[PDB]
């Protein structure tokens, strides 16, 4: 019992973090096999970051200008390429701690753990979601760039996120591990609009199932609704529209609890229209949208890595 | 920018977790040097757990009845002793992954990371506090016993908590690593009263400093108060009384922000008396008490391990 925002155990990723320096910029990189991945903005000075010409800046650079360090272990860089907004530094040693891993581009609403790092060392680990508008609400200071987000499935690490920037509004943007930003962001210091954010409706519902499982049940009511009627209320409260695919993903939670999805929707409706009346659910006075249905099942059934 | 509930990176602890089986009970143990530590209730059957005579149960046991496994690696048990509510299994191999570590008994209000484990494998990591009443509000299923709580200071792991039980009320109790429970709890399945819990006032204040640092400043007001006047309001809202030691620990945050402790206290007062008016602070609609002043400084200044 209890329900917590829980990160994956981070040890498989801790052994892949390195420090990358170029000129006087230092940030973090990820060492997998004989390739180090890092944000291409490692090659930018202070000048350059309002309007960087990344092709031209990188031409000024040679393999020996990339100082890559793992612990005290210096690595030797024998190749460099830029893919989209990441740099790939070929080194002469395969990381002996490389886990089984793949690179995945996640969908808005999906969750992952972030290992926040400075100077190639881990400071902490936390779980968060890719917002509908492709930002993340992290905790990241100068020097945290190249910190990665990941999921773990037994022994397989799925890397989904590399951190690149803080927007003027205090939220965070970054790339997948092929260097394609999530969202409309670019790697320059400019005004950039994040969309309107929405609440992740399907995640909220999963979390209400988690609450019932744990004995928090006050919000359950004698009402039902329809998809279309629920969607009209989702509208007004800036919630993502709910689809049958979402209903279907909620099925195993529906079956465990005996509470039909559309009845849970009617509960949510009533919370959205009436607020929470100064009550809490699972220790929160807000509706929480950073657990997926997969997350709730994993936690409520005690899956290991 | 951003402020998150962040756990320590868990890799140093992941390499110490094992599985311990005795009869048909399996839980988790912690392998450090040539000693495995685990909850003594591993030797209990279903019968025994209403009223266990631990001395007599353990006498029925020999070294070879303790099956200790690390990965597929079986360990050989060459000695067993019970200290308070933990069992110490002497094994014939020193853990090659043993970090620098000590055992510490933390104070109510202090925080630590928990690596929740099943069958000696890590499922996840989360930060929490030792409540004033010596419980913790974890996320723990059957099989999670022996999961540990810890802090990290560079390369030194401080183990402070081993999980032993869930109370009938759904909160969690356990021991330090010498097997002394925190609080009045015992390791039997019985009605057990946790005290009245209090909010950790000094942690709330630290978190208000964190909010100001991050730009959430709406709650700041044109009032001040005194310790005694603040303490009268702490009373009524079941907040821990605030002492000069608490003021003094808040000093570096006071100095960074320019906001005198007692003025921050007057802000808190006004929040306690008026509630939050449907506003949020650092994404929360409640006052958060699971960051220490040390935690806020660490996060806001980007300390690594
Ligand atoms: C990273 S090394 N620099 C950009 C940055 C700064 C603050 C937060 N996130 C990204
Ligand atoms: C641990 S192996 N058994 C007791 C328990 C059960 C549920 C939660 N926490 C502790
Ligand atoms: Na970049
Ligand atoms: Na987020
Ligand atoms: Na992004
Ligand atoms: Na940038
Ligand atoms: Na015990
Ligand atoms: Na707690
Ligand atoms: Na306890
Ligand atoms: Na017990």
């Amino acid at each position: 019992s209890g329900f917590r925002k829980m990160a994956f155990p981070s040890g498989k990723v801790e052994g892949c973090m390195v420090q990358v320096t170029c000129g006087t910029t230092t940030l973090n990189g990820l060492w997998l096999d004989d390739v180090v991945y890092c944000p291409r903005h490692v090659i930018c000075t202070s000048e350059d970051m309002l309007n960087p010409n990344y092709e031209d800046l990188l031409i000024r650079k040679s393999n020996h200008n990339f100082l890559v360090q793992a612990g005290n272990v210096q690595l030797r860089v024998i190749g460099h390429s830029m893919q989209n907004c990441v740099l790939k530094l070929k080194v002469d040693t395969a990381n002996p701690k490389t886990p089984k891993y793949k690179f995945v581009r996640i969908q808005p609403g999906q969750t992952f753990s972030v290992l926040a790092c400075y100077n190639g060392s881990p400071s902490g680990v936390y779980q968060c979601a890719m917002r509908p508008n492709f930002t993340i609400k992290g905790s990241f200071l100068n020097g945290s760039c190249g910190s990665v987000g990941f999921n773990i499935d037994y022994d397989c690490v799925s890397f989904c996120y590399m951190h690149h920037m803080e927007l003027p509004t205090g939220v965070h943007a970054g790339t997948d591990l092929e260097g394609n930003f999530y969202g409309p962001f670019v790697d320059r210091q400019t005004a950039q609009a994040a969309g309107t954010d929405t609440t992740i409706t399907v995640n909220v519902l999963a979390w209400l199932y988690a609450a019932v499982i744990n004995g928090d049940r006050w919000f359950l009511n004698r009402f039902t609704t329809t998809l279309n009627d629920f969607n009209l209320v989702a509208m007004k409260y800036n919630y993502e529209p709910l689809t049958q695919d979402h209903v279907d993903i909620l099925g195993p939670l529906s079956a465990q609890t005996g509470i039909a999805v559309l009845d849970m929707c009617a509960s949510l409706k009533e919370l959205l229209q009436n607020g929470m009346n100064g009550r809490t659910i699972l220790g929160s006075a807000l509706l929480e949208d950073e657990f997926t249905p997969f997350d709730v099942v994993r936690q409520c059934s005690g899956v290991t890595f």
